[PDB]
């Protein structure tokens, strides 16, 4: 679908009703069902995160096995193992295809120039407190499609958008 001398850029997370994505360097639930929704939609392409977010990744998975890891980052002498380091965005989206994975800065970094998105909601009543890390929000542009709620094994309710704009 995308033509390889383009530059697609999408945003992928998962969100509280409230919009909170990130808690206490976490993320504030656990949802295996989400993590295998994000391996899918990442799978195979170039993946940009920001530096905290490289730090919370559990440590069998970093780097996310099967993508090109890329890291944000102002420090010159940060050790990302198996990854790469770029101190701007401009030199973050140079692939046909890239997925920016997190956190709460770097979404908002990408937002500009995404023209997806991918978002798990996840049916959890977590009320916005001083530190959170949150979801972009998403301006008129935008359009796309919500797919009905489903209860993970543990009880847990999530539902999966797929936004898109020109
Ligand atoms: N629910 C989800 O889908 C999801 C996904 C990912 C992460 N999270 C959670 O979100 C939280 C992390 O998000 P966050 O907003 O605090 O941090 P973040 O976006 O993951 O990383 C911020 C870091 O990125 C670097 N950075 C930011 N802007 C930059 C720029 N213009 N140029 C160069 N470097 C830049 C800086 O690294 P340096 O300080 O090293 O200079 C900055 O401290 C965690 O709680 C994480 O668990 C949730
Ligand atoms: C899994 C959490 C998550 N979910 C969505 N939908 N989008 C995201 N950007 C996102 O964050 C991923 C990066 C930070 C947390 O990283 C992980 C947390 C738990 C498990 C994994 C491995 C998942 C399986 C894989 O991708 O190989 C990453």
């Amino acid at each position: 679908l995308v033509p390889r001398g383009s530059h697609m850029v999408g945003l992928i997370w998962a969100q509280a009703t409230s919009g909170v994505i990130g808690r206490g360097g976490d993320i504030p639930w656990r949802l295996p069902e989400d993590q295998a929704h994000f391996r899918e939609i990442t799978m195979g392409h170039t993946i940009v995160m920001g530096r905290r977010t490289w730090d919370s990744l559990p440590a069998k998975v970093r780097p996310l096995p099967g993508r090109r890891n890329v890291v944000l980052s102002r420090q010159a002498d940060f050790m990302a193992s198996g990854a790469e380091v770029v101190g701007s965005l401009e030199e973050a989206l140079t692939s046909p295809e890239t997925w920016v994975i997190g956190g709460g800065q770097v979404y908002a970094l990408a937002l500009p120039y995404a023209t997806r998105c991918e978002v798990t909601e996840v049916d959890i009543g977590l009320p916005r407190e001083a530190g959170d890390a949150l979801a972009p929000v998403l301006d008129e542009t935008w359009r796309g499609e919500t797919g009905e709620w489903r209860f993970s094994r543990s009880g847990l309710r999530y539902r999966l958008y797929s936004y898109h704009r020109s």
